[PDB]
């Protein structure tokens, strides 16, 4: 109903279409990327600094850094926006990693589509230090997005792309890719 075929436009990236999303997985460092939203997975205080979260505030400055603290004592947040600090971003959007990541993803997708962005980048959400399975993570992110695209929300958003810190999480992402391809 809405999966494309499963290639290698560039060494080390896989991509399908979704509807008409582009999908893509790559390893590597997330803090290099460029996207209209850059994604971080953290804690429900949005000041952890271990893994993802260590890279993504170290690089995106203590101005960010302030932005979360402040929201978080204003009022009890599911997630957070910020500005992107010195990443290459206009926004970044910090998401809990322990809470459930179709819920997360299906969040992201929507406050992307109101401010009229086309593209996001996304580590595996909840696989650092949450602790959550690498092949449970993987259904619910492409499941988000499949939902998206069938309910029709699908309009300004063009790419969603996930930056994976471990190969060995990579090869859980391709694998699913290649589950559902037409
Ligand atoms: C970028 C990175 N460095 N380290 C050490 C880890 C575990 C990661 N990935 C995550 O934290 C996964 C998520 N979300
Ligand atoms: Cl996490
Ligand atoms: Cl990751």
């Amino acid at each position: 109903m809405f999966y494309g075929t499963v290639s290698s436009p560039d060494s080390g990236v896989y991509e399908m279409k979704i509807g008409s999303i582009i999908f893509q997985v790559a390893s590597g460092d997330i803090t290099k990327e460029e996207a209209d939203v850059i994604v971080n997975s953290t804690s429900n205080s949005f000041n952890l600094k271990a893994g993802v979260s260590k890279a993504i505030l170290e690089c995106a400055g203590q101005n960010v850094e302030r932005e979360c603290s402040q929201q978080a004592q204003q009022r009890k947040n599911d997630y957070i926006i910020t500005g992107g600090g010195f990443l290459r971003c206009k926004n970044i959007i910090h998401v809990i990693g322990g809470n459930d990541v179709k819920s997360s993803v299906s969040s992201v997708l929507q406050e992307c589509e109101k401010k009229n962005y086309s593209s996001i980048c996304l580590p595996a959400i909840g696989t650092g230090n949450a602790k959550q399975h690498p092949d449970k993570v993987a259904e619910a992110i492409i499941d988000a997005i499949e939902d998206f695209v069938q309910k029709g929300s699908a309009q300004s958003v063009k790419k969603v792309k996930v930056v994976i810190f471990l190969p060995q999480v990579l090869d859980v992402f391709y694998a699913n890719m290649k589950k559902r391809e037409g």
